[PDB]
This record gives structure tokens, sequence and C-alpha cells, in this order.
């Protein structure tokens, strides 16, 4: 057991310095490059507020009772402008245990009005504990952000103009009106000052390379660097994807390729003179020197990828104690492991139940992850079609369109360490107000004792005062 | 705070491309490879039931209880055969909260029969609300599946005769009959089709190495590359692990390395001419052209290496979150941390107990990663010799012996994250069903009051009636 | 569903490896290499208990009460040495249940005597079940461990003295006294053992690398490889961070670079022959079959980095489950996930708060990575500067300084995963003792019928009696 004390220490985290080779390459092939800009040009927001009215009116008695609604509201042109501007909210008033007699302030404000806030979440609470009034609650609920448009840059050949369009979820082009206003699934969206673009020159490092290798004579192509590989630039015409552009322009040309050294064959310009021995053995110590440096560059990268693969082991040895399942995903196999210290692990193989086109099984379940049980009758996706990107793709998840206005959620349906980060608090309050152990016994019967005895002793009593 | 929609859209994680090198090596040397072909042929199943009967018979009595039953049962030769060629189970029928006045059918069924399905998990509830008449409830269970049998290949030399041997679980050779049925553990196993294997042709490029690096007129050996290791076949010798070998026949041989360059000394075949300094300058400007493509693939080779090492940096830095231990353990220390926001965090320092031969300390557990207090007095393991073993030595665990047919285990002893994942809808119901507040009295006193003043107050009201 | 089964295993994981590349450079360079000795030569130890004490002294009565303290103990010079040197403590006894009519051995002992233990945890049980008599309980604490001392190794040059200076946390020198106790934040450290360093000399390979590489005929320097870095050596002064010093002597010396050879030009030394085209051809040869070396490391250079790349992916593949919140950061963007399947999942976007100084936003607060509602009025940290530290800085985290010695701490303030290590017991011994369900009905009324209608029959029956 370690202990946990009072020294702490704020930090951040930089990245490991990779060191690059050195004799780098010589730039000096100008490279036209054009990209969209980066803005946000789009504004997001929304409002709502949770109401409870109850009235107990006693106990043992349908005069009591607690209702509560919860209600989505929409926002105008002038109040997201205005509050995009100040990056403020504009809500209602708060109201914490009102007892109603002369206090009914939960039935007169419907809007929201007097103060501003830079982001607000709403709390639920309940307690009808005056039997001989009214009591109600408020809460409201704040928003504003901003997000990046999904688009697409292309690039025609014969006119050198671009133009970038809008993309929807499948990414197709679509119409978008600017500067209006959108309501869909309870938010509200505005759409302003469309994207543009730029153009800049860009020096890189281009050769030669043989399209056969083994065939001497055959036919070379240009290749150049840019980022993290190698483009065929042979041929003058526009090339690209997502919003990123690359030409190279016809005047701006690659050193040519000599060819090989072979007898009985002019060897290129004529230089009439005799060699001796002195020169051979200057240009072979030459050359084993650029040998020697290349060799020392490759030392380098193996030391780097060395220092990679004892990093990521340990992450994965350090993570795997909460996950599992990771050793068995890594091995390509079905197992699960438990730990008996920091380095030592058991291993528990599993089955594999047939294919299958859901996520159901006779009562079981497929969530977070892991097979469980289930009741719920209806609860089953049936599997269709399935996309793939990668990490880099460039894709963005909000679209301006129209569509239902209606919103509904529950905090049930939580994924994975949301639920438990949500629920950490009601979970410690359950078990620190119920003294878990050999007390509680009100759990052996029906909820017929709730009122069947109570009725009887108040009966009881009356008839034998 | 965030926002959670109902927008969504279905999506596969695609692997990041590596642009392997231009300019490779000739592949020109045939290898022979001799491997076991990819077969499952085990077939894993089983079967069981839950039953439970109960009989309030009123309250307050001893006429109430609620007793409950779990069995296992084997599997016949047949029926297992029938169900890998269906893929299906043969199992009984459901009840569910069946009245005893003339349905007893949790009494007429044992074996399970009438429904096919493709995987069942059992689910158990009791519910014995009907004093007057009995009640009970059964559940059934299904499984079928397919593994690979852990195997091993070696090859003689004088007589070029392979054999395939089948290991246990230490990974020894072992005897084991085909087509039978074997239980152990509550499971039934049966081995089919003995593996077998094949051979082929590979091309591939093989170089030769100096053993002494820095002494010319030395010793050299053919070192050939095949997958990501240098193999050394100088030898004509079979040598291999596991189930795939490696072989070089004697007709194919190997191009000759030339020797070093020197004055008075003979160099090869004799030309008679007169060299220029053309020529010279020729072959030269041909050289430095290749150091230049090398020195293309080292850049591209460290651009690979530093996009790796940013993924991994953003990989941790996003898990550290939920493991708190895991920046400690990285940095060969041992700290937790705490995060402020999604860049900054807090360190603090524990202690490490001193060197133990289990994983108690009086009263203390280690459990989950972590160690914390215990009052289990009989829970502890000793440490014994430990095996190693890499990601990917192409291990398994379905090994068809004979053994006690006795399976027992408990919901308790869940590991990390399985724990979670099936006990979350038990937790929600359990915090939505007790609404955790200062509402709940019950448990300042002891379970006296259950009865105490209950037959008190009906005494009390028979007397006073 | 899969299955678990009894069958297992003892393992531990094995470091990939990783081939070096071929045909290392000489190393015939030597270097002085100056560090500290690795020494913990830290001790720290802490001791406390908790106590108990009950009285109902029957019920409905103030004669009944359960107060509890908690103390914590300072630990003296000779015992903490002894205490290193058995690596044990000598904590007091324990006590469980012990009726109070003639036993109240929790008020005679405070100091802690008799038992030698390696180390134990409290556990902490409250039972006043007897209302007779009084009760009491009484457990105990061990801790013993080491740690190594933040130090710093700086030389200077004109004498070649080296020294170690002892960091505070900041970084800063400071003055320790040696041999001596010294208390803060309830635990005891004694630092022994003054810090001492080591010379040793290490063979490199080192080479002269030009400044202007696109410039023939400029200024080289001496560059040496040592572990993963390139080092400028060309100055005969000292240079190093942390506690590891470099240096390389005047005698020692590196091969010259030769210079490009061009004609007109005399060519070093004079070796009167005439060439002939085969000593071409052979130099041609020798260095084509360099090349080819060069290339094939190449190539085992990329394999490698492709498995790495592969095994990352499924690393981040399976982790992803998880933690909801790590595809939406490897994509710089904002969303999260949930999974239909161990291959296909879907995305859902959230909002970006804007731009704070602290943690709260209106009744919301940051904690375990997530935003949460929040109604602690008074929990809020502001923003300061921040530092920023690599994982291989080599800082410590013990410091023997003077401070308060009062300590406080909650189990509620538990990191993640740590809570749930924690409460798993707690949370399973809730779970199961409330049978959840439709049965709990006490929660629909206030703590007033506790004692209300409790009373109300007991005075009934008493006047009807
Ligand atoms: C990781 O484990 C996966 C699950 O075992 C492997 O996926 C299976 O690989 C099999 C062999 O490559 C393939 O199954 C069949 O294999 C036999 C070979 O004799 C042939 O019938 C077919 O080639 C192939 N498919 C069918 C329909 O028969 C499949 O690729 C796959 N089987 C599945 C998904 O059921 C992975 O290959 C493995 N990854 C490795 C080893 O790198
Ligand atoms: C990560 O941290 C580990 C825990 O501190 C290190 O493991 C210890 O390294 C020590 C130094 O290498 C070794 O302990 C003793 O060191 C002294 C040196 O003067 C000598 O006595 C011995 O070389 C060595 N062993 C003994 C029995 O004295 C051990 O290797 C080890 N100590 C333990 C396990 O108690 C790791 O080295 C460290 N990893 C790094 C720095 O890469
Ligand atoms: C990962 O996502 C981050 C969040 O979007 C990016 O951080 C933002 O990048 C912006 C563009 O580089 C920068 O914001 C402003 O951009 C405009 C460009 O026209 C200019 O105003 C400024 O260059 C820049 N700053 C300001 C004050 O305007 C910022 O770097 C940053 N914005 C923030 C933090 O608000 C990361 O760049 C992105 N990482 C990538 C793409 O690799
Ligand atoms: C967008 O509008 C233009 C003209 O208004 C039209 O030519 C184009 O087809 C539209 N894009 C669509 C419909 O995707
Ligand atoms: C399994 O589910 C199917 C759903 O189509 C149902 O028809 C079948 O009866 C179920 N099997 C049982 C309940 O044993
Ligand atoms: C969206 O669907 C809901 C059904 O729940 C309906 O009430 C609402 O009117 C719909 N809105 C639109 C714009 O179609
Ligand atoms: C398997 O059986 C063969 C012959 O039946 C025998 O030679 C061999 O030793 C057996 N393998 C064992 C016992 O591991
Ligand atoms: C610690 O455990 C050992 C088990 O051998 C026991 O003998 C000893 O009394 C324990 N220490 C206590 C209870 O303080
Ligand atoms: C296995 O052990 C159990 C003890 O729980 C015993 O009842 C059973 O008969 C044993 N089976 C065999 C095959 O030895
Ligand atoms: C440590 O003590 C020495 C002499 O006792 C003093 O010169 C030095 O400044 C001290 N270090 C500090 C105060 O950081
Ligand atoms: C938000 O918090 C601030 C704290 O300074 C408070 O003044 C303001 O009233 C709060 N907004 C509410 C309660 O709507
Ligand atoms: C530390 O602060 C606490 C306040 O909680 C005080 O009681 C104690 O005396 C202080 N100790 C020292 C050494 O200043």
């Amino acid at each position: 057991h370690c202990n946990a004390q009072m020294k702490t220490g704020p930090y951040k985290i930089k990245n490991l310095d990779i060191t690059p080779p050195k004799e780098t390459l010589q730039k000096d092939v100008e490279i036209t490059i054009v990209e969209t800009d980066y803005n946000e040009n789009v504004i997001i927001g929304y409002k709502g507020y949770y109401q409870a009215y109850a009235y107990n009116g006693g106990s043992l008695d349908p005069n009591t009772r607690v209702e509560e609604t919860m209600k989505t509201l929409n926002v105008g042109k002038e109040d997201l402008l205005m509050w995009s501007i100040r990056q403020q909210c504009e809500v209602g008033e708060e109201l914490i245990d009102r007892w109603g007699s002369d206090s009914d302030d939960c039935f007169r404000d419907n809007e929201g009005r007097g103060q501003w806030v830079k982001g607000k979440e709403l709390v639920k609470r309940q307690n009808n504990n005056h039997f001989a009034h009214h009591t109600c609650n408020k809460s409201w609920r704040c928003g504003i952000s901003t997000s990046k448009m999904y688009s697409r840059l292309e690039c025609q050949d014969d006119t050198d103009e671009c133009q970038v369009y809008i993309l929807d979820a499948e990414g197709n082009p679509i119409n978008v009106t600017v500067d209006t206003v959108l309501h869909r699934d309870g938010v509200s969206m505005i759409l302003k000052q469309k994207s543009t673009f730029t153009t800049r020159q860009i020096k890189a490092a281009c050769l030669l390379i043989k399209d056969d290798k083994n065939n001497p004579e055959s036919v070379t192509r240009e290749h150049c660097l840019i980022d993290n590989d190698i483009y065929d630039l042979s041929k003058n015409t526009w090339n690209c994807k997502f919003n990123r552009c690359i030409k190279r322009k016809v005047e701006h040309r690659v050193k040519k390729r000599p060819p090989t050294w072979r007898h009985n064959v002019r060897a290129k310009y004529t230089e009439g003179d005799t060699a001796t021995k002195g020169d051979l053995m200057h240009i072979q110590e030459e050359l084993m020197y650029e040998n020697d440096l290349l060799k020392m560059n490759i030392e380098l990268m193996h030391a780097h990828i060395n220092k990679l693969n004892n990093m990521l082991h340990d992450l994965i040895v350090s993570v795997a104690k909460v996950d599992e399942r990771l050793i068995g995903n890594l091995m390509n196999n079905s197992v699960s492991s438990t730990f008996l210290s920091d380095d030592t692990f058991l291993l528990m193989p599993c089955t594999n139940p047939p294919a299958h086109t859901s996520n159901c099984y006779n009562n079981s379940i497929y969530k977070e992850g892991r097979w469980v049980a289930n009741t719920d009758s209806s609860q089953c996706i049936d599997f269709s079609n399935y996309k793939e990107l990668a990490i880099d793709d460039d894709v963005e998840f909000w679209i301006p369109t129209i569509g239902n206005t209606t919103y509904h959620d529950s905090w049930k349906d939580a994924s994975g360490w949301s639920f438990i980060a949500q629920q950490k608090s009601n979970l410690i309050t359950t078990m620190e107000n119920t003294k878990f152990g050999g007390v509680g016994t009100s759990l052996s019967d029906i909820t017929s004792m709730a009122e069947g005895e109570l009725a009887a002793k108040l009966t009881s009593f009356m008839f034998g005062h």
C-alpha cells in the first residue's frame, strides 16, 4: 500500500525530440501549393430550462404529486449574433425552494432574461416537504461555440481557377444560404463568411526515378518529397485531395541523370589526359567517407526506432491492467488476463460466437465492448454497409440543415467512463447514505406493509381512544 | 460542458499508409518454405440450465422459501457433430412466472428439446408473491464455437521428412485420439482432421557479409531478408521455430563479392587501354547521384518515424486521464496524477513496499493493479517461477484432455471493466429505485424491529378488538 | 457471449526484438563520462491508528453514540533506523469486538508495541449492538520505504572538479543536514550517505560534418554518437545536463576529411603510373556492392517501422472501447464514439466552451477528464503558469524539509480507476444486500415515521393494556 500526500505541482507534457539526419539534400525546385484558409465561421447555440411543480397537500391523499416538464427553446438571429459578439448567454433567474403562498415566480417567466453567463448546466432537484402550501423549482441552460465547415477544394487544368465546395455528411456538394438561421434537433446554427483560399510557392528537392529497376536505359520520371510522401510530378497537371492542391510548372525543370559508364562507348565530354593511381585512390577515399556518413545516419535512425519500441511496450504493459482484453487482441487471440502483481499475470480463454448480422443473441446484447445478458426486448441494430476512414481524413460533423426540432435523451445511455464520471457523486451519496450491513430488513416483504399495518394501527388507535 | 445529439454514422478504422522506399533490391534467390496449413478442426460446446422453486405459503411461516439449483450437462458425440453441422443449439423451453396449481412444467423436462438457437444466455429471476400456490422459473444455456490446435513443426536434414506435433499447455508432445469426445470443466471437445502442411518456393535477395568488419580478406557468409529479420543461410540445413521452416538448397548460389582494389596488385580482368579524366568524372557523377537517392530514402524514413512519434504522444496524453499511474510508469517512477484541464495536471507520490513473495500485506491485497485494504482471511497466492512470452509466439489455449467435470464460478470475480459492463444495469436500477437523500431512516436500528413491533401491534389489536 | 474457465497459467511480457543493422562503424575515439552513483539513501516512515468508542446504553435515549478519532504519530530516529535495518514496523495490538465490562484495552496503549510486520493497512468497523455495556475497536498502520534524492551534477573547465547539488521541488540548491530527523505532513524522513560520482572512458565513433552543406571548402566540426543523439565535440569543454557529463580531451583526435578531387589540381600524393579500364570497373563494382548493402539496411529499417505501425494501430483500436474520446483526440476533433461491434462504431459531436482561466462554469466542474454538473459552491482552482517536462527528465518527488505535521484526507477524493478499485467490495455489498426491485417502499415518506408512529403505538399499547 502506497500513500497519498498534500504535495503537488502543475505540469505539462512535452513531446520527445527527434534529431533530423545530417547533410540534408538541397531544395531548389519551386512547387505551387493551394489550400483553403482556416476559418470557423459557423455559430452554434442552444437554450433550455427545467421546471417542477409539486403539492403534497398533506399525505395519504390524492392531493399530492410532483410533476415536472422539460422544454427546449429556439434562438433568434439577433440573439445568436449578439451572443457570438459577447460570447455569453442571456438567461433567466434561478429559483430554489420557493414557498408557494405568494411566490409563484415559476409561472411568469418563459423567455429567460436578466443574467449573462459564459455557460451554465441545469441541475434538477425536487423537495415537497411543505404540506400546507405549494412549491416549485426552476433551472436553466446555456451554450455557445463555433466550428469549422466540412469543405473540399478542386481546381481545373485548362483555366487554373479553383473553387470551394460545401459538403454534407455523406460528402456531397449542396447549396447553403449565407447569413440565415436554421433549427434542427434543438439547436440553432448560422453560416457566414464563405470560405476562401490562398496560393504560395514552396521549394522542394526532386530527383529522377527509373520505372524499370533492373533494366538500364529505361524510362525515368520526376519525384519530389513534400511532407511525408513522394509524389509523381512528371506531368504538369493539378492533382489533389481534400483541400490542398499541388502543381509544378513547365519552366521549372530537374537536373538530368547521367547514363552508366562503360568501355567502347564515348564518355560524355572529352578531356584528353592520362589518369594516375593517386586520382583513383582520392576518389575511392572520398566515396568511402560518404558511405561512412550514410552509415552513421543509419545507426541514428535505428536508435530512434529502438527508443520508440521501448516506450510503446511500457505503455501497453501499463495500460493492460484496466483493459483485460488488450493482450488477447494484440495476439490475435481470444483470452482475458488477470494480474497477480505489476509484472506477472494469468490468462483465461473465451469462445467465439458464430457470425451474425446484428448485436443480439437470444437475451444477449453487445455493449461497451462486452457481451452481457439482456432483457430489453427491442434494442437491436441490423448491420449495414460500413465506411472506412483514417485519422487524417479532415472530416467535420456540424451541418446547418433543416429537420425536426424535437429532442430527447436519457442519462442512462452513457458511453464508457462517461457514466462513471457523471454518476460518481450519486454513487458516493448512495453508498454513504445507505450504511451497508446486516441492518436493512424492510426488503423481506411486499409493498403492502407500507399502508396495511399503518392504516390498521391508525384505526385501532382511533377506536381504542 | 459539451452536448450530445442524434446525429451519427457508421465507420471503420483504416490503417495508416507507409510508402516503401524506392529502388528496391532485386530478388533472384530461391528459398524453400514449409509451414502447417490453417485449420480450426476443434469443436467446443456446452449446455446448462437454472431452476428456482419457491412457496411462500403465506408469511410469518416456515412454509415459505425460494430454493434454486444450477446444473451443467454433458454433450454427446452425435449432438455435438449435428450442432457443428448446423451451427446451432438444441435447447429446451423457457418458463416465466408459471402459477403452480396445475403447471409444474419445471419438473418434467431435464434434457432440453424443441428449440434451435444460435446462442443464448440464461437470466435468473425470482418472484414468489403468490402465497396460496407454488411458483417456479427456468432458464437455459447455449454455446458452440471452434478453435485452432496448439501445434509445432519440425523437419530432419538427412531425409527431408516433416512431421506435426500436438502440444499441451506446457508445450510437450502428447498422444491425442482423433474423433472422440472428451469432457472436462463442464465443456465437451472433439478433435478431427489431423493437421497437414505444404511446401512452396519464394524468391529473396541475398548478399555476403564479412564476419570481421575491420579486417580485409576475412571470412564472409550469406545472409537473406525474408520478412523482417536477416537469416544466416550459409549452411544448407533446416532451421526453424514454431511451425514455419526455412531451407536453401546447394545448387542455388549467390554472386561473389569483389576484393578491394589496390596498387601493385593485378586488378581482376586485364583491359589494356589508357583512362582519361572524363571517365573518372562520369563515374564520380553517377556515384554522387546514387548517394543522393539513398539520402532521399533516409529523409523519407525520418518523416515516417516523426509521424509515428507524434501519434504515440497524442495517444498517451489522451489515455492518461483514465489510468492515473501511466505517467509514473512511463517515467520509471512512482507517482499519481490528477488533471485540472485537458493539458495541465498535478503529481502526487506514493511509496514502495518491501519485496515479498505473495500479494498480501497484513489485511492488504493487490487487485486490479492497485493495493487495497482486505478482510478476506484466505485469498493469497504464493509466487512461483514465471514464463515469458512475446506477442507473436503463436500459442493456443484449448486442449482436449480429461479431468473433473464439476464447474463453479461467481459474478463477483470479474476483471477490470468487465464488472462495470456486467453490472451497469443493476447499478442503474439500484441508484434509480433508491431515491438517495435524507429520507431513508430504517437503518438506525437492528433487525429486531422487523418482527418485534409488528407482532406486538398484532397482539395488541387482537386483544383490544 | 464467451465463457470463463478454470484454466490459467503464469506469464510475463517480453519486449520485441529489434535487429541492429549490419556492418556497424568502428569505434576508436575515447570519451570521458562522469555521472552520479545510484543510491537511494533516503528513509521514509509513518504510523497511525484508528479508534472508535460507542455506548448505545439502550435505544430511544441520549445515552447512545459512536464517537471515533483518528491520530497520526511521529517516528523517532532510533525507531526509524531500526525499522530500516529490519525492514519492519513495531506496532501495537488489534482489538476486534471487545465487550466493555472489564475490557477497556483501547485506553491503556497509545504508542504501539509487541508486533513486527512488513506492512499493514487499517480497517475501520463499528458495531454497538450490546446495549447493557460499552464497546470499542482499534486498528493500526505501518509503512517503510526508500527513495532516491533529486540531484544535479556540474563540473568546471579550468580545474576539472565536479560537485553534486541537492535540489528542491522547483530545482534550486539547498542546504540539507545529514543524519537528522524531519517531520512534515505526517511522515518522517532521514537523509544519510551523501551522494558520490564516478569516472570512466568509453569508445565512440566520430566524423567531420560541414557547416555549410552546399558550399565546398567550408568549415567542418567533429560530431559523435553516444546513445541516441549526435553531440558537437569540436571544443574541449565540459557540457552536460542533469547528472551525466561528457568531455573529449585534446590529445584524442579525429581522422581528416579528404578534399574533393578535380582536374587541373594536384591530387594529394603522387603515384606516377597509367590507369586502365579494369581498375575503374573494379572500383565501380565495389562501390555498387557497398550501395547494395546500404539499400538492404534501408529495407530492414522500413520493415521494422511497418511492424511498429501495425502494433500501434491494433493497440489504439483495442483501447478505444473504454475511452470514448480517444478517436476524437487523435483526429484533433471533438466527437464521442460508441461501438456496435468489435470493428464498427458510431460518432457523436460535442461543442467547445469559450476559453477560461478556471475549471468552473456556473454549476459545472471539470473532473476525471469530463465536464459534469456541480453543486459544490467552493471547488475551483485559478490557473497559473505551467511548467513542461519530458518523460526522461529525471525528476524526484521526495524532499526532506520542515512543515506542518497535521494531515487529513478523504476516500471521496480518488482519481480514475482508484475509486472503483477501492470501492468495488463496498459496491458489491451494497448491491447484494439491497435486493433491488419493487419491494422497497419506505422512501415515500419523511423521517417522521421513524419515531412518530412507533411512539404512538407504544403509548397506545401502554394505556390499552
Ligand atoms: C487473425 O485471426 C483471424 C481469425 O482467425 C484470421 O482471419 C482468418 O484467417 C483465415 C486464414 O487466413 C481465413 O479463413 C479462411 O482460411 C482458409 C485457409 O485454408 C480459406 O478457406 C480462406 O482463405 C479463408 N476464408 C474462408 C471463407 O474460408 C480468413 O482470412 C479469416 N477467417 C475468418 C474471418 O473466419 C486472420 O488471418 C489472423 N491474422 C493474421 C494471422 O495475421
Ligand atoms: C527503473 O527503476 C528501477 C527501480 O529503481 C531500477 O531497478 C534497479 O536498478 C538498480 C540500479 O541499476 C539496481 O539495484 C542495485 O544497484 C546497485 C548499484 O550500485 C547494485 O547493488 C546492483 O547493481 C543492483 N542490485 C542490487 C541487488 O543491489 C537494480 O537493477 C534495480 N533495483 C531493484 C530492482 O531493487 C531500474 O534500473 C530503472 N531502469 C532504468 C534506470 O532504466
Ligand atoms: C488542432 O486543432 C486546434 C484547434 O482548432 C488548432 O489550433 C488552432 O489553430 C489555428 C490555426 O492554426 C490558430 O488560430 C488562429 O488561426 C488564425 C489563422 O488565420 C490566426 O488568427 C492565428 O494564426 C491563430 N490565432 C489567433 C489568436 O487567431 C491557433 O493555432 C489555434 N486556435 C485556437 C487555439 O483557438 C491546431 O492548429 C490544430 N492542429 C493541427 C491542425 O495540426
Ligand atoms: C448550388 O447552386 C448553384 C446555383 O445556384 C447550382 O448550379 C448548383 O447545382 C447547386 N449545388 C447543388 C444543388 O448541389
Ligand atoms: C430466440 O430469439 C428468436 C427471435 O426470433 C425467438 O423466435 C426464439 O424463440 C428465441 N429462443 C428462445 C426463446 O429459446
Ligand atoms: C419531427 O418528428 C416529431 C416526431 O416525434 C414530430 O413531432 C415533429 O413535428 C417533426 N418535425 C418536423 C420538422 O418534421
Ligand atoms: C504418441 O504415440 C506414438 C505411437 O502411438 C508414440 O511413439 C509417441 O511416443 C506418443 N507420444 C507421446 C507419448 O507423447
Ligand atoms: C500479520 O500477519 C501475520 C500472518 O502470519 C500474523 O501472524 C500477524 O499477527 C499479523 N500482524 C498483525 C495482526 O498485526
Ligand atoms: C473433480 O473434483 C471434484 C471435487 O470438487 C469431485 O467431486 C469430482 O468427482 C472430480 N472429478 C474427477 C473426474 O476426478
Ligand atoms: C549550503 O551551505 C554552504 C556552506 O555551508 C553555502 O555556501 C551554500 O550557499 C549553501 N547552499 C544554499 C544556501 O543553497
Ligand atoms: C454564475 O456565477 C457567477 C459567479 O460570479 C454568479 O455571479 C452568477 O449569478 C451565476 N449565474 C447564474 C446563477 O445564473
Ligand atoms: C500547520 O497548519 C495547521 C493548521 O491546520 C496548524 O494547526 C499547525 O500548527 C501548523 N504547523 C506548523 C508547523 O506550522
